[PDB]
């Protein structure tokens, strides 16, 4: 099965500056944002299409990772695609991709997309207590970010 979703963010944050937060210095701002995230980091590739990035982060009380792929990648147009391809655990998820993009919002602020599509086996359904926890993540994902750069503007 193939299913989508789609959440929204506000801030009164400048699109480009959320968005170099977000993706171009991303590996310094996301774990001094993100309190429960540890560590960005290279495992392949220059920054490009194709790089594989990993993300460790603290779950239950237990350190775990993820592993995404770089899509697409264009600051011109503040988008950034990746897909989820490896990390800790299991499974009827054969594919979880997003699409990001950061638009200009009320009145120099931004609002921040993204979409989320996710692949399944068969006739299986996406598990909504995962789905609900992953918004959730999301959420707090993008008040720390604009929380630290509140906190930091010039770094
Ligand atoms: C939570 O919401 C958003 C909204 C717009 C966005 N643009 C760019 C990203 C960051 C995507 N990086 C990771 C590691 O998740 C983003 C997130
Ligand atoms: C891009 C985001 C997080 C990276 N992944 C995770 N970050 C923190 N906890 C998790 N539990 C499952 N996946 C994660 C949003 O927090
Ligand atoms: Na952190």
């Amino acid at each position: 099965g193939v299913f989508t979703f789609q959440d929204e963010y506000t801030s009164t944050i400048a699109p480009a500056k959320l968005y170099k937060a977000l993706v171009t210095d991303a590996d310094i701002i996301i774990p001094k944002a993100v309190e429960t995230i540890q560590s960005v980091e290279i495992v392949e590739g220059n920054g490009g299409p194709g790089t594989i990035k990993k993300l460790t982060f603290i779950e239950g009380g237990e350190s775990k990772y993820v592993l995404h792929k770089i899509e697409a990648i264009d600051e011109a147009n503040l988008g950034y695609n990746y897909s989820i391809v490896g990390g800790v655990g299991l499974d009827t998820i054969e594919k979880i991709s997003f699409e990001t993009k950061l638009v200009e919002g009320a009145n120099g602020g931004s609002i921040g997309k993204v979409t989320i599509k996710i692949e399944t086996k068969g006739d299986a359904q996406p598990n909504e207590e995962e789905g609900k926890a992953a918004k959730a993540r999301g959420d707090a994902f993008f008040k720390a970010i604009e929380s630290y750069l509140s906190a930091h503007p010039d770094y």
